[PDB]
DNA sequence: ATACTGTGGACCAGAACCCTGATAAATGCAACGCTCATAGCGGGCAGACG
């Protein structure tokens, strides 16, 4: 909690625009305290530093976020963009962006 | 009467406590490590349906 209220003021001393926080995937459930303290980490996180937050993960990382609306809506707080794989045929022609990135 | 014994008084120098400086040794405090309770995940092992 020190360094989370350490990091506000030093984020607040130089304009910092954005925060990005990548590969959540790779953190262990057993060395953090369980998949609730996460949570609490990551919605305490958000309501403290006042620059937006970018959060990256993998589909099975969501259990984490999937508890409650401190990150169904603080998170979602702006959507949720999912990727997909691309689709051969999504009409009845086949896609031409597989058709093009396949050539190029 | 006047010259000698005793004495009152003014008085210098050893000395004791205070101040100064430099070096060594005994504490006090801010910082760091040890210990105990609490919560949980995941793997390895006693009883299941097959």
């Amino acid at each position: 909690e020190t360094m989370l209220a350490l990091m506000s003021q030093i984020a607040n001393a130089h304009a910092l625009g954005l925060l990005v926080i990548d590969e959540i995937q790779h953190l262990s459930r057993s060395r953090s305290g369980g998949s609730q303290e996460m949570l609490n980490f990551f919605v305490t996180m958000v309501n403290i530093i006042g620059v937006p937050v970018m959060l990256i993960g993998t589909p099975k990382a969501r259990e984490i976020f999937e508890a409650d609306l401190r990150s169904a809506r603080r998170g979602a707080g702006f959507g949720a963009i999912f990727w997909d794989p691309i689709q051969q045929t999504q009409r009845g022609k086949p896609n031409q962006e597989w058709i093009a990135f396949t050539d190029n």
